[PDB]
């Protein structure tokens, strides 16, 4: 009788063959310009702008890039399917050391050089172009949709002009100022750096305690025979630049029997270390030591005893070796006392002629790198070296050369944080104040991200903008030699900006000063000289809101954006640079909302690097699992924290994907034969039908609410529980007899099919942002779904009203299945017990007599899948709720239910179906 059943099959395959079929889908969306079609949708209602943070145009995509673009894609697709016009122009960060360092390294490896600035910039620009195309196509292989054929590029000439015009706005508001002070200096790239370009890593260091003997006249003033202040330092390379020893104000300093002078609060620690001897002979107040003078044991130079602002007593000695050329707090102390700023370390981190001309350090050190010289310096200290250790400490390194940085007093350009400036509304505020106010108006997901960014703004220094490399946007101002000050005249600045817009920034190197000035100024061209520093690339990316959202007047999205979505490492990076520049231009953040994610890490939670051998390639991952599995893995996991890549976790995701896919296959298979005239007329739905429609509505609200708050785990868990439990476990098991053995003309079967159609419809809508290829495939294989949803393809999906499309009555009282589902669970646990004893094989062999008479007997029979409700003859078991019997019928050879009065004879329902004309 098997061939007399309803076939109930679909062409939608159980196997996804994802690595074969996904490229076909994505190629189609590119060929057909699906993102453009999305933006053009005629019934768009509302707008949604996600502003892409631009990856650097260097190298192939990392797993973190895929995580990022997939999450953006889910968020964007969610808004599209809610009915909005979407703005999502992806972009690329094309300048900076992330590109330039690769060129510098390749030149070195080729044993070649390239000193021509235009030709050098050309090699960098060609490298960004190459990898922009590579990353673009790799992004498209994730199934993401955006304006990838018209992306934004910081190397576009109009973009270079937009960045420069952002800088112009900073300068005209009085926040762009030169400062001279020690800052981060990367000797390996001969450039200043700021915080976002520094990576702190553990590093071993010498750690030394050094005695500076007081001069004879100072010992006479203090009335002791011997006294030497002891300092602690990890940088013997700066001892040549000492000008002072800074003490804590109004603090007691102990003089030992051997003549060492240290903070009394630290004497116990230092004597236990063996730095000084244990016997204290005299105590002195630091206020009485100020303006004594000591002698540097390295070079015999005077060192002033000074009082520092906040000298610490937790480490060291309480006497701080002070080198204004190499320490920012040292520098301010030096100026307060009108001391020399000694700085004889060149741009490559090597001692220069200054050590000879000023007698700071022996001539032999000329040309030596400061880190290389330290062993010989420590040996030169002789008896003044009281103790030498080796320690480990967290130390700043250059983000691209990975070499340790140093600090060098230098003249650079800064955006000031504590300089009051005129607000757009006419009030007066500092940038720090504006940025803190602006942070409070932004929504952070998770909300903990707010305090992370806030704390950085509270604590950050002035922002050094000027870099000494060639690949970037120049700080393209002239210094008037007649004034020694920059020219911020609007006519000059807009003349340069317009040149940049048309020709790009190459002209700043190529053109003469005269050719770069408005005609009104060319007679005075001899008085002007170009600043040749370039902008921090974090200023480039900080300006994307201006260059993309503002300068295209909303065609690429609104300013402020509705959402930005990046790694939580961008609090130190793009979030902060965009926040600061937004606050100068607009006095608010250029984003309304920040969503963050973690890092992709290995099975042990560790970062992937080539030096570790734990790198999983994005290509290998997509080839193994398929992009819809990778996308589901992202969505079905706690992406705000680090995501670990392991076989075990991807296997779990594949099982989820399989369950979703097998469920959609079953639904499609079991309404494939439905007559489409059913779609227009209403149906009489059973209580179980209604229970499922009501359950589907309740869980649909919960999936949607979870997805709205970007908690895709919570929503997918709700969806998966529904498909596993109420759908597959209860409804589809109860309906299989009718779906396969009732007549196609049976109105109860047709009503089940409509429920299955409504259920697949909701599954398609909710999974469309995540498994877009798979839902596209579902629609491709189901004509009934396409008619019912009025959908040509996945991009025509909308959130449908099941009530309206099935013609449900307005005030229908919901079903209450609590009692009958409690019976079902009790029956199934009693039935499990009888299968243990070998008494019966399945529920169909049973009759049940329910002790509660209020229950609907057909629904009991449906849900428990017994063949008979009522009393029979062979008792199997008894509970307080029900008695089970052997069903007093034969098994029907067609439907396998125990409903046949005669052996091997079709039951009454089957007999009619087999007879039907
Ligand atoms: C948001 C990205 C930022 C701007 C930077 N290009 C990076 O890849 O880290
Ligand atoms: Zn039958």
């Amino acid at each position: 009788y098997k061939d007399t059943l309803n076939l109930n099959t679909t062409t939608f395959s159980m196997k996804g063959n994802l690595s074969v079929n996904e490229p076909k889908t994505y190629a189609k969306w590119q060929e057909q310009q699906a993102f453009k079609r999305m933006q053009a949708r005629k019934d768009n209602h509302g707008d949604f702008t996600l502003h892409d943070g631009p990856p650097y145009a260097n190298g192939h995509l990392h797993l973190g890039h895929a995580l990022n673009k997939i999450l953006k894609d889910i968020v964007v697709k969610r808004e599209y399917f809610k009915g909005k016009k979407i703005y999502y122009t992806p972009g690329w960060d094309c300048h900076g050391l992330p590109i330039e360092q690769q060129i510098l390294e390749r030149l070195e490896k080729e044993k070649t050089s390239l000193e021509n600035p235009t030709l050098f910039r050309e090699k960098c620009r060609d490298h960004a172009k190459k990898f922009l195309e590579i990353q673009k196509n790799e992004f498209l292989q994730l199934g993401v949709l955006g304006d990838f054929e018209d992306p934004y590029k910081t190397m576009d000439f109009k973009f270079e002009a937009s960045i420069y015009r952002a800088l112009v706005e900073v300068a005209k508001k009085g926040l762009l100022k030169e400062r001279h002070k020690p800052i981060y200096w990367s000797y390996a790239c001969e450039s200043a750096l700021a915080e976002a370009e520094v990576e702190y890593k553990m590093k071993k260091s010498p750690s030394i305690f050094v005695a500076f003997g007081l001069k004879k006249e100072s010992l006479e003033k203090l009335k002791v025979k011997k006294a030497s202040l002891v300092i602690w330092t990890t940088t013997p390379w700066t001892l040549y630049a000492n000008v002072a020893i800074a003490l804590k104000k109004d603090a007691v300093y102990a003089l030992t029997q051997k003549g060492y002078l240290v903070a009394k609060a630290l004497h116990e620690k230092l004597a236990a270390l063996g730095v000084v001897d244990n016997e204290i002979t005299h105590e002195f107040n630091s206020n009485d030591l100020e303006y004594l003078v000591a002698t540097n044991p390295l070079n015999q130079r005077d060192s002033l005893v000074a009082l520092g602002e906040h000298v610490g007593l937790e480490d060291g000695t309480g006497a701080v070796h002070t080198a204004p050329g190499h320490g920012e707090e040292d520098y301010y102390l030096g100026l307060r006392y009108n001391l020399e700023v000694l700085m004889s370390v060149d741009e490559k981190g090597c001692y220069d002629e200054g050590i000879i001309h000023n007698q700071l350090l022996d001539e032999s050190y000329l040309g030596e790198h400061v880190f290389k010289a330290q062993k010989r310096i420590i040996e030169q200290l002789g008896d003044s070296l009281l103790l030498e250790q080796e320690i480990e400490h967290s130390y700043p390194h250059c983000w691209r050369t990975h070499k340790p940085v140093i600090y060098r007093a230098t003249t650079q350009w800064f955006i000031l944080m504590d300089e009051p400036f005129i607000q757009n509304d006419g009030s007066q505020k500092t940038l720090r104040e504006v940025a803190l106010d602006a942070i409070e108006k932004v929504e952070f997901v998770p909300s903990s991200g707010k305090n992370r960014l806030k704390t950085m703004i509270e604590n950050r220094p002035d922002w050094c903008l000027s870099r000494q490399r060639k690949w970037g946007v120049p700080l393209a101002f002239f210094i008037d030699k007649r004034t020694n000050k920059p020219c911020f005249e609007s006519e000059v600045l807009e003349h340069v900006a317009n040149l940049f817009e048309k020709k790009g920034c190459d002209v700043w190197w190529e053109y003469s000063v005269k050719d770069l000035l408005p005609p009104s100024y060319q007679e005075d061209a001899k008085h002007y000289e170009k600043i040749m520093h370039i902008l921090d690339v974090w200023f480039d990316s900080g300006s994307t809101f201006k260059a993309v959202l503002e300068d295209y007047h909303g065609e690429k999205g609104q300013s402020p954006s509705d959402v930005i979505l990046e790694g939580s490492d961008q609090h130190r990076g793009w979030f902060q640079s965009s926040l600061l520049i937004g606050c100068v231009l607009n006095n608010q953040a250029p984003f309304k909302k920040v969503i963050t994610h973690g890092f992709i890490v290995d099975e042990k939670g560790e970062k992937m690097s080539k030096s570790k051998g734990n790198v999983v390639s994005l290509d290998k991952l997509l080839k193994t699992h398929g992009s819809d599995v990778v996308r589901l893995w992202v969505a079905f996991n706690d992406y705000q924290n680090d995501l670990r890549v392991s076989q075990t976790f991807f296997t779990q995701t594949e099982q989820h994907y399989k369950k979703f896919r097998n469920t959609l296959k079953f639904l499609l298979a079991n309404f494939s034969d439905m007559d489409l005239k059913n779609l227009e007329r209403p149906h009489n739905f059973s209580p179980l039908d209604h229970f499922m429609l009501e359950t589907l509505e309740t869980i649909s609200a919960g999936v949607n609410s979870a997805f709205e708050e970007h908690d895709f785990v919570k929503g997918l868990n709700i969806l998966m529980a529904f498909v596993t439990n109420e759908l597959s476990g209860i409804y589809l098991d109860a309906c299989k007899d009718s779906l396969y053995c009732d007549s196609k003309n049976n109105e109860k079967r047709q009503a089940i099919q409509m429920v299955l159609l409504a259920t697949a419809s909701k599954l398609c809508y909710f999974l469309a942002p995540i498994l877009t290829h798979t839902i596209e495939e579902v629609l491709e294989h189901s004509q009934a779904l396409r008619i019912f949803l009025q959908a040509k393809d996945v991009f025509d999906l909308k959130d449908i009203s099941v009530s309206e499309k099935l013609h449900l009555k307005e005030f229908k009282k919901p079903e209450n299945f609590e009692a009958v589902l409690a019976l079902r669970s009790a029956f199934n646990e009693e039935l499990d017990r009888l299968k243990k004893e070998g008494v019966i094989k399945n529920s169909l062999e049973c009759a049940i007599e329910v002790k509660e008479k209020a229950l609907d007997e057909n629904l009991v029979e449906e849900l428990l899948m017994v063949s008979f409700v009522g009393i029979a003859k062979e008792k199997l078991s008894e509970t307080p709720a029900f008695t089970l019997f052997k069903a007093p019928f034969y098994k029907c050879p067609r439907c396998w239910r125990f409903k046949s009065e005669l052996e091997n004879t079709p039951c009454k329902r089957c007999e009619q179906v087999l007879k039907e004309r």
